[PDB]
């Protein structure tokens, strides 16, 4: 049985093997890692080294018991193929992971709207992103998903526009609605001057002329003008005179 | 008939391939789950080693049968193929349960919506997971679906937050209608008063002034919070005077 | 002519083959079921072993009469594509059967909604599933379908829970709409008293002030329980003077 | 020229390997026929032993004349795709084709949902199966679409149920209107009494108190049974002083 | 230099190989016209052959020029990929022309909705069915969507249907109303008096008894039909005091 | 080192195959243009030429340098796969674009509505089609995304139809309404006489009697013979004493 | 060991390999860049003659050290498949990034709705577009997701044109609205007017006359032209006498 020294020898092929790609892959993405790259991108592009080399180590190893080396290729394709199913969903969100990390189209803090859903995102991980709506729940939403849709990020800019839609009744006077809106804005600070400030009749209603008003702040302050701009109107318009209508309705009668 | 000893050598290494398989397969899942890895993807990466080996077994073993080498690669790689199809649908789903077991997106009993539906989870499986709909039907969600979709979590969150939406009529006092409104959250116990306690006004309506209140609660105390703020609410402003307007209408007469 | 004896030859192994074959593949779902495995399991893992063999048989019967041996694996491998394609549909229907018989997600005599449609099911057969509406159309869902989407089970859970909302009038005593709903819910043998029971104003609604009740109750009993408890709240509400108000408007007269 | 003998060769294998083909193809199918299979299927594998042996055919009768055999494999390869992707659809449709004839989900003559189309059927073809629609539009449908979505069948079920809605107003007698409608069922003879037949105050409703009736008819019966209980419920409640309410409305004036 | 013969060489065989192949393909489509097959499916496997018998021709020819064989399926390979996607859309719509022309499940003149689309056929060409809007638009719509798309044909049955919904007062006499439109279809002679006429009380209706008339008649009757039975009833109801009523509203007067 | 004279070598085969290829390419798409194909048609299947060709030379002018040839073709193989994913969706555009401009289903100046956006159309190029939107917008869209969906064509037909819905009391002489209507459109010149000219009496409505009429005008008058037949109807209707109805509603008083 | 020099012949082999595949890609997008083709597209195409030249390196390199050549080309063309995978969109998106840039459909500084979403361009990046809402967010789009949808660009044409819709009352003399329209046009210097001037009756409505009124105007002018008009509309129609009406209703009474 001079012929099962070759048992050996495999064994000894693998061994060998194993350590040789473990060491070239650590010694690959040190490189990699020194340069600048990217941990992940490193991690993933070495971790392909370290299995390649593997691989050449499997075909020549088990080469030398008589595994036909063409049949190692092909098994091997199969087995990395099944796996390849099995995770790719998972690769595929690990990319985006990536991508998100190194654009920052949003980061940790801002408010965004990610396809529907929206809330203050919390951390982006490997394959999933976290975030908390307004109102408290959590969602986990698919890395892939999340790059392969629009982004919308509330955060981002600086400052931020209200838009107003006030309506009134017909017969108010329209140089008079302007001119309270108009002193509304003026007088508020948050509002920034420099920028918009469209007070305009818009809409000729059912029931209603309708006037917009739109007007720029700073992104923390647009909750606040908006609520405290509006209590403002409804008091100045009452006060004043002008009507807020309810639905209209002319009723033709007829005695039958 | 000296040329059917190799019917007999191919039976030899069947066996010797299917234990050699065996216990080799066995002996790498011992060293997965000894390390920490994940007892699923220990059997699944395992289970490849072994149906790999005995491949290489089929391969050779035919092989001395004089069975082309080539053309088991070829029959062999359709028969997985068949297999592969066939299986798929289960294959992602059992990725989708580890990932689901593994990152606790959601855990058993945290209620939560994937998709459309939502209930109350009770047991991650193999494929496909189990919740129980607030009024007690069952549901069973393919753990692929989950896991490329959104992951709403109403329970992993401890503290929550009511919004409730009031109208009342456009002659009511903007005043007294935040200070009952906060005098009412002022006094209930359950509601955090560290955090947001917005009263406001908020929308010009149809029919109705919209006033806006916004509490945070324990997610335990949210449900009762809201049904017990409420009917405090209606009390209140009944006693108070304010009128919770029916829906309006100006009607403008004509005998025809 | 005495290469016209490779021709008998070619036939030798095909008989041999065929029946070598069907031999062993018998021999082997012999072995599967008799662990346990599944019948089906059985017979399509066993059928692949069946035409893998004949496959070899072929490969090498055509061989001895120079038929090329690289050819057969390649017009052999377009035969089976073509199949493969025609039936697939079936293979994943096919295995959804499996899954669904011996996951039990519903059993035969459950009511279901797979996915819009909603029956009491039947049978699930080879490709599809058949369930009959509560109304009498039957249905015929396939078994592919059914297992990549949601399966709600209106069965399988033993208790059940009615969610009735009542509309009353405004002015009408909160107090007394909660004491008569309790206490006809109290009294009411078929609601299970240690569960749920809630009885509150949840919403202040268009022109009714709306009450919801949620009580639990066996699954065969919900569906009577429900229009018994109604009947008695109409008829209770009546008696102790409680009106359900018809739709409301507020009418601001003006002449014209 | 003794090397252009070949040629002549080449033909005669061509035409050999052509009726050899034909006649073993037909010798299948004569067998599988006698068997029981069923005629499409028979036809369909028959018709690749065909194909597949005047493939061979082609490779060796090219072979004769130096066409490098591997590059006869290629160009039919490329051949045979071209058409696959061509044909397909059709391929896909005909397995449908099968599928549904030799399941009969439906039969011809039966009225049925084929996924938001409703007609009875007429005939199930090759690719496409046409049914008729109540008012007489005909429509095509490919036997794929059909076999993929569900398949409703209003007609294989021999007893089928009507549910009227009934809504009369808040002060009807509710027993009264119980026994009316009791009354009108008990004593027509087309709805089965040994099944269900359900009369229930259902749903306090908008303007109305809403009865519902449901009960069972042969298939047969049903339409004509619906009008005509109808018909009686209006006729009977009339003479009986019970009211189908028109829309309410309570309004409240106020002089401005 | 007489190793540059063989470029003398290449090309002989290229122009004989392409007359060769030119001259059996029109010698092969020759023959299936003959037989009948169809004219385009001719001219597709015919090219098949040409285009085939070339790439035999290209191989050789090049060969002989030391181009590697195995490297000429390569590029062809490639070549013939990048023309295959660019094509595919053209050659499924060319194959869905073929279906459309040899099965008729529309013929030109036809009125029909292919798939949300509907008008009168015009022609269907290689890839694209012309059809004309009944009011001047013309419609040019894929043969491949047309073929996997439901189609709805109006006008292959002989005879149709219309369906009348006619609404009446409440206190409108049921045998009245019945006997008027049964008189009505009665003695129109367009109206197929051999086939369903159904005049019936259908639907107790929100300020309306909703009737059901359901007559048929020729396919080119059925427009003017429906015209002029309407006008019919109208005339008939008003001179008979049958009342179409207005919407209808009680409503319940609140001095406030 | 007279082994690095291959080197030499290599770059010769590159030069002489660069240009042997752009000389055979040029001259084979000068034979196209020369017949008529298609000016883009040429360049295309011409290019591929070109590129096959320095393919080859590739082969060969590295083969002399011991790159091994079945590394050529794979490392080529997936050069291309890369370039081509980069593309198609280019590619696919390309193709649409000839069939666009080949079959000018709209030619430009033609008003047409692509998929749910409808303006005039102003150039097809390679990938993109141009149109401008009735009011100014420029929309841009994908030759691809056009040639797979349905292609409506305002512009092609040279005669269209206008469709007029007029509701009138309930109480109007049906008469009378078809004669003044049929009296306008008779009179009117620009409506084509000799086509459709409908007038009837179509719906029984919610609170008005509908007509509609129905008449073909050139395509250019199609707008201006709407417009003036609508203020005609208005006119003459209001002199000859038909009335256009508000809504209607029967209202029942209840004293409560 | 004189057999591991061969260790040593591989490390020159993949040092000179790296060197000469650096600097001729390097010299390749040199001659690219100088001609004109696209920054990117160079980059690019350049790259792959880079990593196709490292590859060569490694077949040959990793071949001095027997790993049998067919193995490399399989373990890497796995591992250019991983890769290939996890970076595609990117690619995709990459491509499109490139196309947007070099055909400009939407500039940096234009207003486009790229499907559904609408703000300003600010930025074609590597894979993502940059646009901001009107009202401040910032909305990142994948290049991809762009390119293979509609482009609307709101800016690229320099003029434009507004549709007003005024509803007037029944009884409104239709001369007189049209000449105050018409009046008001006329006298505004930003309509431009050689262009349409539409004003016309255009709809008989449910409670109002509708004027259609459509004029051009540069694109800058057309939001002020709108809202001036407007203004305009309303007060010359009140000072004339003509009267927007509020929603109609004819009322028929019963006492009951």
């Amino acid at each position: 049985l001079s012929y099962a020294v070759n048992i050996v020898a495999a064994l000894a092929i693998i061994i060998v093997g194993l350590i040789i790609a473990r060491m070239i892959s650590n010694a690959v993405n040190r490189l990699m890692i020194s340069r600048k790259i990217d941990a992940t991108v490193a991690d993933f592009l070495s971790a392909l080294v370290r299995y390649g080399i593997i691989a050449f180590t499997l075909i020549a190893a088990l080469g030398r018991v008589g595994v036909q080396t063409a049949s190692v290729i092909a098994v091997l394709g199969a087995a990395g193929l099944a796996v390849g199913l099995a995770l790719q969903g998972s690769l595929s969100n690990l990319a985006a992971g990536v991508l998100c990390v190194m654009f920052r189209p949003f980061r940790a803090g801002e408010y965004v709207d990610l396809g529907g859903v929206a809330g203050t995102v919390l951390s982006v991980q490997i394959f999933s992103t976290t975030m908390r709506t307004a109102d408290g729940k959590i969602i986990v939403i698919p890395n892939g998903k999340i790059i392969a849709g629009n982004i919308i990020n509330f955060s981002r800019e600086p400052v931020r526009r209200n838009e107003f839609i006030i309506g009134v009744a017909y017969d108010s006077d329209i140089d008079q609605v302007k001119q309270i809106l108009t002193n509304i804005i003026q007088s508020e600070d948050r509002i920034l001057k420099d920028r918009e400030m469209t007070v305009r009749l818009n809409e000729l209603g059912a029931s209603s002329i309708n006037f917009v008003v739109r007007v720029w702040s700073n992104s923390g302050d647009l909750q606040n003008v908006y609520w405290d701009v509006l209590e403002r109107i409804k008091r100045e318009f009452d006060a004043a005179g002008i009507s807020f209508p309810y639905p209209q309705m002319d009723v033709n009668f007829k005695r039958v």
